[PDB]
């Protein structure tokens, strides 16, 4: 069963107001919520509110909505609360700078699919459920954590008083559940390889249509790969700190497998950190790069996050070489 938030909680959020010099800051891509901790869940509502409008959910419910997702992210270094918000970030300046090519439905689906897109995380690997037979890779063969994310958001919903999208007809709320499963599902990094490869083909031989919805769907997959990897299109100092928590919970799932008599692959053993910055030059080459050159070709107005990642690269490439640390 899913945690409900408390009435002190969504009723304190309803009274929230966003101070106004953070309106030009929210707009960019490089914006780090970080320094703004009480702040996220209502920089989440302005976000909705902007995108969509102030009457496109019942405010009651969409405080009940966000706070009943904030506790059920879990304490773990990375996929917590502040990932979901820093996502949903990125698909709102995403979605800001290409407004007109997705629809309402599209616009409130994806900024809810990427504040739920790891909601209950338990800081494990698809890897390590399915190397170790974990009753959810059982249920889940495939994008074992993204269906259970998906599952979990669905169960949100059912909570009462938190059906934000109640009032969609009921062709429309079947859409909307769709937008999100396919965009939950694909933040599994194993399906995002053959999707770039797709797109890059279809954007190569002129073949990329928008009004097509198979291509619709696949452009959403690259848009909700690139928002989940952002915090590589940071500025240095914010994208090393991400990185900090990103291997930490490596690590935490590297040494579970010690215990049980299983060693982890690199990245996730905390006695190799120093093969990290060659981790993540081949990260930025294999994933990265890739992703924001494939998503700018495609959107145009996104070649911000690609030059951040740019930059980042020629971080890591500095750390190699011993100009920084
Ligand atoms: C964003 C992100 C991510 N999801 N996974 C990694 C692996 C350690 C390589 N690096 C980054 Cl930078
Ligand atoms: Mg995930
Ligand atoms: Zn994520």
């Amino acid at each position: 069963h899913m945690s409900i938030c408390t009435s002190e909680e969504w009723q304190g959020l309803m009274q929230f107001t966003l101070p106004v010099r953070l309106c030009k800051e929210i707009e960019l891509f490089h914006f780090d919520i970080g320094p703004f901790e009480n702040m996220w869940p209502g920089i989440f509502v302005y976000m909705v509110h902007r995108s969509c409008g102030t009457s496109c959910f019942e405010l009651e419910k969409l405080c009940r909505f966000i706070m009943s997702v904030k506790k059920n992210y879990r304490r773990v270094p990375y996929h917590n609360w502040k990932h979901a918000v820093t996502v949903a970030h990125c698909m709102y300046a995403i979605l800001q700078n290409n407004h007109t090519l997705f629809t309402d439905l599209e616009r409130k689906g994806l900024l809810i699919a990427c504040l739920c897109h790891d909601l209950d995380h338990r800081g494990f690997s698809n890897s390590y459920l399915q190397k170790f037979d974990h009753p959810l890779a059982a249920l889940y063969s495939t994008s074992t954590m993204e269906q259970h994310h998906f599952s979990q958001t669905v169960s949100i919903l059912q909570l009462e008083g938190h059906n934000i999208f109640s009032t969609l007809s009921s062709s429309e709320y079947e859409q909307v559940l769709e937008i999100i499963r396919k965009a939950i599902i694909a933040t599994d990094l194993a399906l995002y390889f053959g999707n770039r490869k797709q797109l890059e083909e279809m954007y190569q031989t002129g073949s990329l249509n928008l009004n097509n919805q198979s291509h619709r769907d696949r452009v959403i997959g690259l848009m909700m790969t690139a928002c989940d990897l952002c915090s590589v299109t940071k500025l240095w100092p914010v994208t090393k700190l991400t990185a900090n928590d990103i291997y930490a919970e490596f690590w935490a799932e590297g040494d579970e497998m010690k215990k049980l008599g299983i060693q982890p692959i690199p990245m996730m053993d905390r006695d190799k950190k120093d093969e990290v910055p060659q981790g993540q030059l081949g990260f930025y080459n294999a994933v990265a790069i890739p992703c924001y050159t494939t998503l700018t070709q495609i959107l145009p107005p996104t070649e911000p996050l690609l030059k951040a990642c740019r930059d980042n690269l020629s971080q890591w490439e500095k750390v190699i070489r011993g100009e920084e640390t």
